[PDB]
């Protein structure tokens, strides 16, 4: 029973809670704080976390197309959004739609990265990856 | 037969997302840096932005109970969410859901607030006052 039984007011106060951000400035960008929710559904302590680059979300069966996709993206310094397969700290996996946004200062540079993570399903990342030509 | 599941909504939620950060170690807690997101929604350009509390977006039909809470939860450096009713650069108004997340530095002081913006549904507004005000019975 799912049809009428929709919550879209948590869900959406969920979906502003789960992130992280990084910093372009350090050597391979990376995460340096990080939301609760992100922990949450990662499953990783803080001090396994930042300091990393978060592609250590990745793992084996990870498209490297998409990945290669989403970094190609990141690369001119601008926004956007892929869907990946993600390792928790326990193993299991997950899909992970994330969407990427670049911070900006008065120089017009990008200081730092947000990236909002939503996990989802089987039937979502069919969808998307079959989208792809 | 019949597809699509809750997820779908989620990611479309998730994407509607734009960040802010400011410095409250400056005077007035100004926002030092904006993504594109923040600039579509509000209308106005990053120069137009920068250097300022991000109160400029109120208004006359601003709930000022809400806005008062979300000073006090400042100032306690505590996260924070909430559902405004803000004015764009053109005078148009929208709700604003939004998320202030506290940021600290190593000695444990608040140095920064991550905010995350989203426009949302005067449904979505309604039922979201609507649920305060009994909390507070
Ligand atoms: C990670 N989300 C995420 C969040 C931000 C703000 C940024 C900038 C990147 C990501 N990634 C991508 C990852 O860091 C990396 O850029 C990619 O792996 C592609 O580049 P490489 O160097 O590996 O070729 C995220 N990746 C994830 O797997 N999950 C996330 O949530
Ligand atoms: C502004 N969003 C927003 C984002 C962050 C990270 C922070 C710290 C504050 C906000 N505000 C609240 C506003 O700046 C101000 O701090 C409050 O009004 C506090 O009370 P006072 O009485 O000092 O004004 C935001 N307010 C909004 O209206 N819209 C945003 O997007």
């Amino acid at each position: 029973g799912a049809m009428g039984d929709f919550s879209f007011i948590k869900a959406l106060q969920t979906a502003q809670q789960n992130f992280v951000v990084t910093d372009p400035s350090l050597p391979d960008n990376p995460i340096v704080y990080a939301s609760q929710g992100f922990l949450n559904l990662t499953g990783y302590s803080l001090d396994q976390i930042l300091g990393r680059n978060c592609r250590f979300l990745q793992g084996p069966e990870t498209d490297p197309k998409a990945v290669e996709r989403i970094r190609k993206a990141i690369e001119q310094g601008n926004d956007m959004s892929v869907c990946l397969l993600n390792y928790r700290v326990d193993g299991t996996t997950f899909w992970n739609q994330f969407f990427i946004a670049a911070l900006r200062d008065a120089g017009g540079n990008v200081t730092n990265f947000v990236g909002v993570q939503c996990k989802v399903s089987d039937q979502y990342a069919a969808t998307v990856t079959k989208q792809q030509e």
